[PDB]
């Protein structure tokens, strides 16, 4: 069961797309940056689908921008991701944490 | 790039590993279950590495079980994960959401 994993990853990319959009507004549209920032306080980019649904009810344009961005970002990641390398880096990190233990000796 | 994505994925498998070990302890080792539950109240499984360092200072056996379990879970995941499928699904969900607003 890795349904939880797929969901958490989509949540994270939704989150990352929110930050990307806020960064664009900060530079290019300061009144909307303020609006969106304030919106996010009460509607947290936690669960991606719930977040997007509530955002959409107040601003379809910002919801669509987050949607497009999250999908684009996910597409760029998977073209690049080396999962075998990540597995190896976990194994490397496990062994490194064990070594730290010997140091406290 | 996307190093943040890697770090988060690793955090999440670490957390899923913690949950897996808790579930083992729940029936098979009640004294250790209550110990680990209480430990986690003040050492949260959010940054995996930091969580493991702190856990290791008090119980290297639990840290090791979480390390092995996170790695094996990641292994099982990558063997079947279909990332093209996930992409298609994010897209479909985007469309569904947009259609909810057309209705409303």
């Amino acid at each position: 069961t890795f349904g939880d994993v797929q969901k958490q990853i989509v949540n994270y990319f939704t989150y990352k797309a929110v930050r990307t959009v806020l960064h664009q507004l900060y530079e290019m549209n300061p009144p909307q940056y303020t609006w969106f920032y304030n919106h996010i306080i009460t509607n947290r980019p936690t669960d991606g689908k719930r977040f997007l649904r509530a955002l959409g009810k107040e601003s379809q344009e910002l919801a669509e921008r987050v949607m497009i961005t999250r999908l684009h970002l996910y597409g760029k990641w998977i073209k690049k991701a080396d999962h075998g390398k990540i597995y190896q880096e976990i194994s490397d990190e496990n062994l490194a944490l064990m070594r730290e233990r010997l140091m406290e000796t």
